[PDB]
């Protein structure tokens, strides 16, 4: 299945935060309604934050995360969870190699804000 | 039900990150095996990160999150999700008032690291 | 927080299935837009299905699950999870006593159907 | 990523339940520690239960779900969710065609029992 794609409510503020856990430098692309609106680049093997931004979901509410390392696409896994019928998390893991830890870049999207 | 308590594997490094979305200053207490090991404090209505740390789950693996505002306990909600049978997220929302957005302090725990 | 309350897409078919794991006979009440539309009763300590029905979420999309054992309300836990940005589960556990296994009645709501 | 593989606690009773939502007859294969221990076969476009069984996770705790329709493997999506640090759901959707509803066979695994 396609992974890393989430339908948010339209025209809604959300947070996006990326963490790195790999020898490789991670490149995280954030697309809103099929346009790149943020790119995070960084390297850590200890969960450093390589980007954190507030964005708007735009007319369609479509948010897509893509992860690569020097142009090679990582394999993605994702899901959305809703707590108390109101608090939303859209969660992404990614794998750049063969160990299947899926933490090489970790992306957390949260809404609502405020 | 008790919320904000998670059993991690023993002796495991994990990340903990807190976000704020409230008029009130949030205090996030992190306990590992019933001992406070981190306290994050901050105020934001726009998802500022008020703390991010790497911790070890120790012998027992017990991690607990408590959220308060000037000593008054917020109401908590939580769940754990596992992707690809390997990537773990432990998630907490909290509510300090009556609007039930549950985002007043948001806490994300992730493992494995590295 | 209130637990067992989910906003589904309006006017949408969904499944509801309940399982029992307790000495006590479980009563599961399903409300759609504040009206009881299904009641499941049964006893099992081995996960027997005590009911499964297809319902419509109606104009408001509100679905609420209540669980009781001989007239006493059980304590509820819940969350919603979305896979592949399409497949939805609303999940409820319940506890009728002191052991906090939260499996005494387990309810799974799934959509879309068809 | 590999999907439909879960590490359960070892030597633990669990429930597995399959639902069908497709024109095609679904065949669900359940493996515990790499041995087939159940096969569910059935057809429904309205969420009928095509199998429900209690199984044990054995020494290794490994559970794998595979879905096929008339010999063609369906595409899988999955995740695990834990409520109240105790109640576990391992969730699988599957897609047998082109519409990407991922509900063609839905598989729910739940533990603990009893
Ligand atoms: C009107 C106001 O300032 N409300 C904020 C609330 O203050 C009340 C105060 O007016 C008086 O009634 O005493 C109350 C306690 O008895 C309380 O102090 O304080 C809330 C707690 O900080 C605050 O809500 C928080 O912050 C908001 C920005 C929002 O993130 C909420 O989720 C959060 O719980 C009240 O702020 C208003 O909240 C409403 C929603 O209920 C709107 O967001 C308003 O824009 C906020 O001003
Ligand atoms: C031996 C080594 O350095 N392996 C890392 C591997 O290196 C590749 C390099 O050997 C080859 O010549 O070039 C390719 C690109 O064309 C690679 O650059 O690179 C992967 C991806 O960066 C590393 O795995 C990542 O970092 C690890 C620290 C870990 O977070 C892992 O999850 C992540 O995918 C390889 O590093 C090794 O990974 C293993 C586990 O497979 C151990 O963690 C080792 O300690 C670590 O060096
Ligand atoms: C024309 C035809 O017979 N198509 C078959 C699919 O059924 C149609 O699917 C579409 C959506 O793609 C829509 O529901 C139509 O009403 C169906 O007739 C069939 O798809 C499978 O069965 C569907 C009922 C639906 O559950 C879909 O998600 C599922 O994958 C496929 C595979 O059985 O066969 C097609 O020939
Ligand atoms: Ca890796
Ligand atoms: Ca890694
Ligand atoms: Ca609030
Ligand atoms: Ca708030
Ligand atoms: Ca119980
Ligand atoms: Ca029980
Ligand atoms: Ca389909
Ligand atoms: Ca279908």
């Amino acid at each position: 299945a396609t992974q890393g794609v989430f339908t948010l409510p339209a025209n809604t503020q959300f947070g996006v935060t990326a963490f790195a856990n790999s020898a490789g430098t991670q490149t995280v692309n954030v697309q809103v309604n099929n346009e790149t609106v943020a790119t995070f680049t960084g390297q850590s093997t200890n969960n450093a934050i390589i980007g954190s931004k507030v964005l708007n979901s735009g007319g369609g509410g479509k948010v897509q995360i893509l992860v690569s390392v020097n142009g090679r696409s990582s394999d993605l896994v994702s899901a959305q969870v809703i707590l108390a019928n109101e608090l939303n998390f859209a969660l992404v893991g990614s794998e750049d190699s063969t160990d299947n830890d899926y933490n090489d870049a970790v992306v957390v999207i949260n809404w609502p804000l405020g």
